[PDB]
């Protein structure tokens, strides 16, 4: 029995999404920048996609840009926006629980002479709003925060973070790494009042190689990739049409079925929680404020990587620090931590299997 | 929101109490048995502690002995008192709802040749007085009873129990496990007419690792721990001065604010009972005669441990033979979880608990 419990890492493409993609690989394979019939045709579907996305996120088609992945989007927004504020501003604010896409870019901007401050998080993984108000000064031009954490699943108070920031400084811009929202928790930008958002299609049953970017009309931005002039001159290179069509279709479906999907995952998760604790596990994920599919747990007397290998031997897939560290998690617990991340297609039959097999692995040890 | 509802197991130390302890760890760390200045200084403070407790409990300092915990106090008293009645008396009476500290010590003495009798309890968990009058006989040298049960909260008729035992035999000694009293229900030994009483500081915001023992001036007793002669030669070993100073200060506070604390906890508890019944909860705790902070509830088709696990995942802590002695059905017993407040819990927390336990019930 193949049990895939690592959906925060990546997911399988939805059969419906793949079917549509195939059309643009075999038949409508034209270059959206061409003026002939097939060019005109591909461009239509690329734009319908951009529209499907804008609609789901509650924004204007012109505010959606397509990249190669969330990482590229994050590099692009952080690097070029910092680039527009050179010799004018220099303070950037973020948190220690961000994905390395963000953290590593910040490290880069520091090398370049930028001041990168880090707002701490509480024991549950939630950013500390009080410290945020303080840390934000007049020299602060950009605040980069994530909507939910990929390792533990902790949801951040994006609304509050935004409000608190606007008050302390009305000119500061806000970027939201929303990669883990789509298909797991509602996320709309319509009234969120943020300026930049990043997404990765393969995290919600879309294909790999496609990133989705939200850039509020008017805010600063520049090309990370100069060239032919695609994406309104802001991101060149031939667009990935089969990829874009699929990504849009995947977002639409993912959100459309969110409600029923979350309830289902929320249920399976509860079964895992009680079962794992009865076997001796420690629950790191704060159930009351996290993605309903994410469950980070630890068996103190076993290396997470060892539990990971054993489980993999039975056809079960899960994953296995700077986040737990930022949370103050004890080194012993961190060392044995693993992450179980469920999708809409996981089942109770699978949960029963995981519980049954991990109990064996634990007994043999 | 971290919601701690397991204060019958243990509690967080009062900031006031900890402030006082630290002084004896880094500054006044002398050994109370020393003749030099620092020895004297420590001894002075340890004796004030003993005096603060005697005052609070309404007895004489000389009748207060410090131990490592309630369990040690209980072992010490039952075993040594029993020891002094070897080849003389052989009957010990107690109840089936006692804490294992007592029950296991009893199981121990039985194996050692003593005759242990168990008075039954009614459905609410209250000891059966009539049955007690008959059990007590001429060969009964000691009766061990708790002032309030820790799992269901049922309060015991200590006054009556002592009265009834005195009438049936003016010589029988009475020991009371008063661990669950302090800070929750008033409890004074002044006129209670008992011979022994056990306590555990960490149940009322005192530090763990400290037991308080009451022994009536005159009654039998012997060392459980032989040695240097500390605690009037009855409990040797270096005294946990920081622990003692803190325990006495915790006891003084808990009782000084008993009135307000109990009213507050009683309120929070009623709101809980109200909301939990509105969710189908069976209430096991007898509301009319229990601790104002204790609430044992059970759900029809949900194992307590399971319910406990989920609640814990949300930052809510509750715990999961007492129910058996009460005649509570296996079905119900298996779903029972124990909610045990403290002076510091809040209504904001009660709302969270109720709000979150409902969500949890939907997934089950
Ligand atoms: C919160 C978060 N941000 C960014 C990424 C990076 O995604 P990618 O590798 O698709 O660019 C991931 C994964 C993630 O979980
Ligand atoms: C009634 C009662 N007696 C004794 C104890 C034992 O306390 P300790 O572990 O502190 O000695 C407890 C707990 C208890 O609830």
């Amino acid at each position: 029995m193949r049990v895939y419990f690592d959906n925060n890492a990546t997911t399988r493409v939805d059969d419906r999404v793949l079917e549509e993609m195939i059309v643009f690989y075999r038949e409508k394979y034209g270059n959206p920048n061409s003026a002939h019939g097939m060019g005109i045709e591909a461009n239509l579907h690329m734009e319908k996609a951009r529209e499907k996305v804008a609609k789901v996120l509650g924004v204007s088609p012109s505010e959606i840009f397509f990249t190669s992945c969330a990482t590229e989007s994050i590099n692009w927004i952080l690097k070029t926006v910092a680039e527009t504020f050179e010799k004018r501003k220099r303070t950037i604010i973020t948190t220690p629980i961000e994905h390395k896409a963000v953290l590593e870019t910040m490290k880069y901007l520091s090398m370049k002479g930028f001041k990168v401050k880090y707002v701490p998080v509480d024991s549950r993984g939630v950013v500390k709003l009080e410290e945020l108000e303080k840390l934000v000064d007049e020299d602060t031009f950009l605040v980069s925060i994530m909507a939910a954490n990929n390792e533990v699943g902790t949801i951040q108070p994006v609304e509050d973070v935004t409000r608190i920031v606007k008050k302390k400084n009305k000119e500061t811009l806000v970027h939201v790494d929303a990669v883990q929202t789509i298909g797991k928790i509602p996320f709309s930008l319509e009234k969120l009042e943020v300026d930049y958002a990043s997404f990765s299609a393969h995290k919600f049953h879309g294909p790999k190689g496609v990133g989705i970017t939200y850039i509020r009309k008017g805010v600063p931005i520049r090309p990370l990739i100069h060239g032919g002039g695609q994406e309104r001159g802001l991101r060149s290179g031939t667009q990935n049409v089969p990829g874009i069509v699929g990504a849009a279709r995947a977002m639409e479906i993912a959100v459309e079925e969110l409600s029923e999907a979350a309830k289902h995952m929320e249920k399976l998760r509860s079964k895992l929680v009680s079962g794992l604790m009865n076997l001796g596990a420690h629950i790191i994920t704060p159930l009351e404020i996290s993605l309903p599919n994410t469950l980070s747990v630890s068996f103190p007397n076993i290396r997470g990587s060892t539990l990971q290998n054993l489980l993999s031997g039975y056809g079960i897939y899960v994953s296995t620090r700077h986040v737990l560290d930022a949370m103050g998690v004890d080194r012993r617990i961190a060392q044995g931590a693993i992450r179980i991340s469920l999708c809409k297609y996981n089942t109770e039959e699978e949960v029963d299997y995981f519980l049954k097999k991990i109990e064996e692995i634990l007994s043999f040890l």
